Parts: C-alpha cells; structure tokens; sequence
C-alpha cells in the first residue's frame, strides 16, 4: 500500500509517535517519506547483505529476521516480513523500540540528512488531525 501524506499522518498519531521521545509527528512522516515514498514494501538491499524493509525501512541485521542475513539480531523479535504489511502497527511497534535504542531518530539515515532541522510541521499541515 501506499499511504497519502496526511492519511499516513493520521494512522501514526493513532499509533502514539507523535512527540514519542521527543520528536513531534512531522518528524515521523518526514522519515517515512524519504525512506521509502511512503509504500510499505519498499526494500533496499545492502552491502553487507542486510536489507531495509517497510514504510520505515527497517534492517534485517539488527531489527527483524529474514533468514538470509549474517549475524541478525532481531532485536524487535519480529519476521521482517510483517514489516511489509498494509498495516502499520508492527512497523510502529519495532521504530519505538529502534528510537529507545538509545540515538534517537539517527537510526533513520533520510531523516537525518533530509528531516532533522528543517521545519517539519510542513509535513502535517493542510490535513485533518
């Protein structure tokens, strides 16, 4: 699925990451954007034969289990493939554990470099909240 950006908006706020430790919900829908254009199968493989999974783009190294990456941790106890699913909240539930890792939203590559200190309120404005 795909998600518009205020529907995506609404789904998260009900899902408690808005201002979860921390970082308002524009901050959320900025990641979600630039990690995977807001579709929630997006997959991105990696160098070190990880690969990114869902709407948030999850790794399979330290977060969910795939089976076929090398010294996965699965640190969310979770398959990474529920994290492909139209609905959100397994994606949700692992990028709080993520986030209370201990750095924050750095975990999120594209919300680092594209999100972090611009005016993400942009992202929520226009839509019904």
């Amino acid at each position: 699925k795909v998600f518009g950006r205020c529907e995506l908006a609404a789904a998260m706020k009900r899902h408690g990451l808005d201002n979860y430790r921390g970082y308002s919900l524009g901050n959320w829908v900025c990641a979600a954007k630039f990690e995977s254009n807001f579709n929630t199968q997006a997959t991105n493989r990696n160098t070190d034969g990880s690969t990114d999974y869902g709407i948030l783009q999850i790794n399979s190294r330290w977060w969910c289990n795939d089976g076929r990456t090398p010294g996965s941790r699965n640190l969310c106890n979770i398959p990474c493939s529920a994290l492909l699913s139209s609905d959100i909240t397994a994606s949700v539930n692992c990028a709080k554990k993520i986030v209370s890792d201990g750095n924050g939203m750095n975990a999120w590559v594209a919300w680092r470099n594209r999100c972090k200190g611009t005016d993400v309120q942009a992202w929520i404005r226009g839509c019904r909240l």
